[PDB]
């Protein structure tokens, strides 16, 4: 790519709106009987014997969408993403401490609120996000494809090197609800045409602390003033928002997600 | 379409008000009213379905303020606000008569735990999106306005996520539960809102107050919220934590919020 | 009031130094026997039954002083006069280091054979600089609280300013429950906060921290300066040539062997810079 | 080593990408005890003296010397001006269903990785300078294996080694050989390196970490000079302890993650 | 009266040093097995408190001799002026040690409880000794006598017994940090009403098991200039450097607890300044 000048004219600027619903394990709300736990996992438990053999419902996954932009056309125009407004939706729902099956903090008290393990990330790019594979335990037996994991891309069993960084463990984030978060992270050695921002918080009952405001804007331009450039007139948007554990009366525990909203501003750019 | 700021003698004004919290016990003059600014006891039943009482549903505060009439017309434009949570100092009380002790012979457990704080300034009612923790919750009929009220029918599993139909406007004080409605980011172009949450059960309540802090309400193009029909809409929620009772029972508590908005006259097409 | 230009001259800038010792409940160190708990409350606890009847010693109050400034004018009849204007302040909490003491003889231990539980839990910190007394708004946790009557030697509370008993509305903001910080150790912190609807000629800064053993986290440095000018470049203006200084610094609980608990507070230092200003 | 002007030209700028896998104790994935790669063994106070820690319970610094292109009295040197760095695999720490994980309570999820964190990275034109200091001087470290204060002194530690001893100094020249708990960056040297670190103590303290491809560190000092690579060698160093793996039995092991680097360099004239 | 910066070849100097902590066991040259620690800290259980010197962490301090400048007791003179400092706590990484043999296990069969809890961090740079204020938790506490090997406390500088006012701000209880290991932290804080010729920076963290959280970097610099652009002026050609760095508790198997401290390094930059 050779980046030229910013197009000037009538319709040089456009805006994109959308939302992405979470993919925590029970991914659809339309299924006959299972959909009651939509936006949650099933119960998460150490097995007690080897090896771990987790079910797809216990594997929170990344959200993705390819957004179609107005069609523009070896010298050509491309859409350049310059900024974004993003926000986690439904934060106020987490004040509910009276859910029928909530474990009481102590005898005759309110429920333990959704708290503990958080994971938040969003990404905007002109092509699918690049992913690096790495797991806590290489002997974990993940389901076949279904979710895509390390042994799905290698075509063979994981070895101990997959507890660290293995250059062969790479994939592209092209499918909604299909790449487990505990297996995949953004690959820093690529993603030149993408911008990502993320964080984690561990612990069991750690406070969930979140802000929301319609006045916050993220600038997407790099150090040369270039934003992600959209190949084939497609904008790729990605995220994950785990907001903590639902604590059940029995002692069982499930992870919960929230949806994320996006407003992206783009402009036309000459490239060769 | 926005034109030029009005240059004149009396082109700037100041709006000053407060909003008392609406936690469930909403009025201070009832036969009952002893729990004004609190909920009743919050306690998961243990078997389904949940059917919450209206006194256990903290709701948004809102007020419409009438502005001096002005009439291509002139409109009031909000440009900045000073806002403050009132009575923060009251939470040092660790000797409420029926306060659960921290340990034997010790002081009471102070108001702490779940905090929720937001405020909004707009030229029209705040736009709301509905999303609940549990879709099988039996919210009181219309009393409080919830997703069932706006849809006409029962909630579906999809209301545990973002349902595009689950929309409403914050037009009534003490009538929209916080746990059902949050501000809608797909709209609200003529409003500015700011909010945060903190979960946990004994998480310290940590708050600041100062008369030196100002929020600028202008957007990127130098434009504030425009008051159509000479009405400024002010909205807030301020949950400060639980009061812990001897029995083990717990109730949520709120504090009032103070406002001082500055407006200027603006030409519009 | 019309603010004019800054006075240009020789002795146009002055400094004002002082400190205020905390008013936690035991407020004097000169008293016969009980003065061993100076800078502390007594033991705080729920009564068990209605209503609460708290004592003086269990009620931390705000500290305050009026400081007399050098007189500026040789004629008061003039429409235009010089007034002192506070522009900046250095302020610090004194004795923060003392809180490393985990060997008070009657300290509850963290566990068997261990050190004492350090001063921790509830914190409340505020200070104000103004050209008049700080404006206050009354608000309480529980309106049924029976505070000692001011006539009986007690502090000043909401009933005191209303002439009658509190009602359920005093758990919210009640326009009638207002007062002014003019006596040192007489306005209880749990009753009165600063009034944001007034206080245009004062600057206030504050915070709270709840929880029972929450860490006390505090900073100190003689390099920190708070600018006192408003958005128009005008600081508090000293009417009657008096500068009012207010504060409150609760730093946590002292945990006694039996399980009983008292709040503790620290003194505060101020150095205020003032300039001369013309007013109409 | 007097610094002159920045070299102007076509190929005056170059970029170095690499990653380093963590060295927690079990350091190779190729040995057979390698299934504990990126972890220590079980850390467990004995209850009586002395402490004789095994080499698998001593997380060490990661390091690489990168060979830069040939450049050549006055000569050209590579100067490090900026770095993009990121901790890799942070999302793996959401797993709370490891087969032998201790539960938070009955029927509950496993306790997530948390507690003790230690993060640091350094970019330099030469090896990083180290200072020795230990919790307890009586600790019997394994003999050379790991390089410790006794190794560099010849004789045994004394009580002064619980504070700063100017004789306890070393150079970070070997990957997985210098124990984090013995060696810290030496602030009295390191003029030709930049370093950044932090620690967090506690047992179940949350692990709180960020990642973004938008963050850059500027390596220039106050005079506008970055580290200068002597003999064309760039030294990259790091450590990233992310907390404890809590096991069913009561036992606990420390865990580490890998760190990725993209470093920008320019040619500089020196005398 | 502060005049102009002296312009020349050798008008700028740099001063380097470290300070080892004074936690109670202050020498490594013996009982020195507990150097950089206190002894065991325990509420006595009965009145009054009579604490041993090994249980009183104290401030570190050093005077540094600077090059002689005035080759003459004149009206106008050259003085060294401190303008910036790089400072750093040393040995932070040592606190990842969770296997010390005597470290209390978090739970049955687990790792030790790390060093954590009470933290106190301060550093100062000045042209004269740091000015101190005395204030104590309990005025009844009986600190050991100075002439019997012990530290300097309020009783020492008063020449009479502490009273209840010493639990607040008493203006008569003031002093100078002119001795290392002699002034206890729990007794003395920096006096904000003086120290016009010093710059101090401090903080505290209480609680029993609070995470110790510290940063280290050779890129961080503190600017020592006041609002008029003047650094501390070294009269008598002496530079005063002070500090304290308590990093938490060592939790012992038996339940007993001791406080721990770490060393601090300083790189100060100074220039020559004309003064009246
Ligand atoms: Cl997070
Ligand atoms: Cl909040
Ligand atoms: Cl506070
Ligand atoms: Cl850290
Ligand atoms: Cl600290």
């Amino acid at each position: 790519v050779e980046v030229l000048s910013v197009v000037t004219g009538e319709d040089s600027i456009t805006q994109i709106e959308l939302y992405l619903n979470p993919r925590m394990g029970v991914n659809s709300p339309d299924l006959p009987t299972t959909s009651n736990w939509y936006t949650y996992t099933y119960d998460l438990q150490p097995k007690g014997s080897s090896p771990d053999q987790p079910i797809k419902e216990n594997l929170p996954a990344y959200s993705v969408a390819r957004v179609s932009l107005p069609m523009l056309n070896d010298t050509l125009q491309m859409w350049e993403a310059i900024s974004v407004k993003t926000e986690v939706v439904g934060i106020s729902s987490l004040i509910n401490v009276h859910y029928w099956d909530m474990k009481r903090v102590h005898d005759y008290g309110a429920g333990i609120p959704v708290s503990g393990v958080n994971y938040h990330m969003f990404a905007i790019g002109g092509e699918p996000l690049d992913l690096q594979g790495l797991v806590l335990d290489y002997q974990t037996q993940y389901p076949k494809t279904g979710p895509i994991t390390i042994e799905t891309v290698l075509g063979r069993k994981m070895t101990p090197k997959n507890q660290g960084l293995d250059p062969q463990a790479k994939a592209k984030l092209d499918k909604d609800g299909n790449y487990p978060i505990e297996v995949w992270c953004p690959d820093p050695s690529k993603n030149e045409n993408s911008r990502y921002y993320g964080s984690i918080q561990t612990g069991s009952q750690t406070p969930t602390v979140l802000q929301f405001s319609n006045t916050l804007t993220t600038v997407l331009l790099d150090e040369n003033g270039v934003g992600p450039l959209c190949k084939g007139d497609g904008l790729f948007i990605s995220c994950a928002d785990i907001v903590g554990f639902l604590f059940k009366t029995s002692g069982k525990m499930a992870l919960h997600g929230l949806p994320r909203y996006f407003n992206v501003t783009l402009r036309k750019r000459w490239v060769k």
